[PDB]
DNA sequence: GGTTGGATGGTAG
DNA sequence: CTACCATCCAACC
């Protein structure tokens, strides 16, 4: 009945702030160096500093540079990130057990156990913000709505360190005057692709036919947007379980030598192994970047968990399957464990 | 309809 | 960039 959302604000880039205070104020870039050449690698998070000139996730940081020179870029450090993720899910478990962890900065409290309306809601939602600033030093915006999809939604209304309330009549003027654009889980590839053929808010996913929109973006968003555009969206606060683990490395040049390429592919063993972390694996994909960035991938499935040496010996036939099956050189390798016990 | 195989495609931090 | 999931095109119990 009433569903709150948490997000933490530029995560990535805020640890950072938190942790060194000779950068606040500033902007602050925390980046993926691939390893290749000088300044190999891509965006990863940027403060709302770094965010107004256009540098944000996903570009690269030869783009970021020549954008604004000037900013402060960081190594990125997922381990010190998903420490201070895990403290805080821990606190937001303790408004509500009923939580979803969309990820190392979202989480789903459902709340129609603990408040009686709204009201109630938003009292609640500026105490766990509160908490988390007080505990953490953590500035998080929260959204509060019917559904999962509205609290986000909201969040997103809210952003830099907010609080939001999307009501029942609100929720109706959003169907028809929201943008497809800023629809969780719809991004850039689908937005425009809808984008050419008129279709630009909500409301008029319902003007168009199943099939039409179905052979245009898919299943899952088909159903899902109209669900939405009726009104028809509350699906449960549910717990979330990672179906695959796995490890992409960047070589420093193409090779199709069976020899140049086994320390890449070993050293994703190893840190991918590390992140298994007493869970194991009943399956194993091996994938491989080639030339021209075309993506090849041979794995197997076993009646059996998969142990370290296991992998070692499988990932190596993996490879080889791969290398006489194309006759292009490799770029990046890494792999994928999954069907877990 | 279920498992298992491999392919680009997409969303997100 | 890296991480993780989805979509689809396939064989076959
Ligand atoms: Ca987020
Ligand atoms: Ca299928």
């Amino acid at each position: 009945g009433i569903v709150l959302f948490v997000d933490f604000d530029y995560f990535y880039a805020q640890v950072e702030e938190v942790l060194n205070p000779s950068l606040k104020g500033k902007p602050v870039v925390v980046c993926v160096f691939s390893g290749r050449f000088e300044d190999s690698g891509a965006v990863a998070t940027a403060n709302y500093e770094a965010r107004k000139f256009g540098v944000k996730a996903g570009i690269p940081i030869v783009e970021a540079k020549k954008i604004l020179p000037n900013a402060v870029y960081l190594p990125m450090r997922k381990e010190v990130y998903q420490q201070v993720s895990s403290r805080i899910m821990n606190l937001l478990r303790e408004y509500s057990e009923k939580i979803e962890i969309a990820s190392i900065d979202e989480a789903y409290l459902d709340i129609s156990d603990k408040v009686r309306d709204y009201r109630e809601a938003y009292n609640l939602g500026l105490e766990i913000k509160n908490k988390i600033l007080e505990k953490e030093k953590i500035t998080v915006t929260v959204g509060i709505s019917k559904n999962k999809v509205f609290a986000k939604i909201a969040a997103d209304m809210a952003k830099p360190n907010g609080i939001k309330v999307i009501d029942d009549e609100e929720v109706k003027r959003l169907i028809r005057e929201l943008d497809i654009a800023d629809v969780p889980g719809i991004g850039n590839i689908t937005a425009e692709k809808l984008k050419k053929l008129g279709i630009n808010k909500l409301v008029d996913t319902l003007s168009i036919e199943f099939d039409k929109l179905k052979g245009m973006i898919g299943e899952a968003k088909a159903k899902y947007l109209i669900s939405l555009a009726r009104d028809e969206y509350n699906e449960p606060i549910r717990t979330r379980v990672r179906k695959s683990i796995g490890r992409i490395v960047t070589m420093k040049r193409n090779s199709r030598n069976l020899e140049e390429i086994k320390p890449y592919l070993f050293r994703a063993i190893e840190e991918s192994y590390y992140k298994l972390d007493k869970r194991i694996p009943k399956a194993i994909h091996v994938v491989a970047v080639t030339e021209d960035l075309d993506i090849v991938s041979r794995g197997r499935t076993f009646p059996h968990g998969i142990s370290k040496e296991t992998a070692y010996s499988e990932s190596v036939k993996l490879l080889q399957k791969i290398l006489e099956e194309d006759e292009r050189k490799i770029r990046r390798i890494g792999v994928r464990f999954s069907k877990f016990i």
